[PDB]
């Protein structure tokens, strides 16, 4: 599913992501924009063999199991496929664990490089929330 800007902001808020760990909704939406362009089915193979899945491109080396990432962990206790679903519940719950891991949203390289320090509020502007 390809979410719309405000549509995703609403789903994210509905799942308690807004202001989670101090990160405003704009930040999450911005990260989703540059990680998957809002496509829940987005995947990206990394040079190390791991793979990024979903709206927030959660990686398999630590967070989900895809059975093809030697020596990896599955800290979110979910098959990586669950991160590709129309329903973002799994992705949101896993993102919550990730952002609480110590480095905040910096865990999402694209967020640091393209959202961090920017006018992220712009990402939910005009949205009926
Ligand atoms: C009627 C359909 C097209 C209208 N519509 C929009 O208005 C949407 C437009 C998004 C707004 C553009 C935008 O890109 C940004 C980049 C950085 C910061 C904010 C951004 N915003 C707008 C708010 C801030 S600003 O006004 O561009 O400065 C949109 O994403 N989408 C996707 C939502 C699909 C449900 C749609 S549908
Ligand atoms: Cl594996
Ligand atoms: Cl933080």
């Amino acid at each position: 599913k390809v979410f719309g800007r405000c549509e995703l902001a609403a789903a994210m808020k509905r799942h308690g992501l807004d202001n989670y760990r101090g990160y405003s909704l704009g930040n999450w939406v911005c990260a989703a924009k540059f990680e998957s362009n809002f496509n829940t089915q987005a995947t990206n193979r990394n040079t190390d063999g791991s793979t990024d899945y979903g709206i927030l491109q959660i990686n398999s080396r630590w967070w989900c199991n895809d059975g093809r990432t030697p020596g990896s962990r599955n800290l979110c206790n979910i098959p990586c496929s669950a991160l590709l679903s129309s329903d973002i519940t799994a992705s949101v719950n896993c993102a919550k664990k990730i952002v609480s891991d110590g480095n905040g949203m910096n865990a999402w390289v694209a967020w640091r490089n393209r959202c961090k320090g920017t006018d992220v509020q712009a990402w939910i502007r005009g949205c009926r929330l």
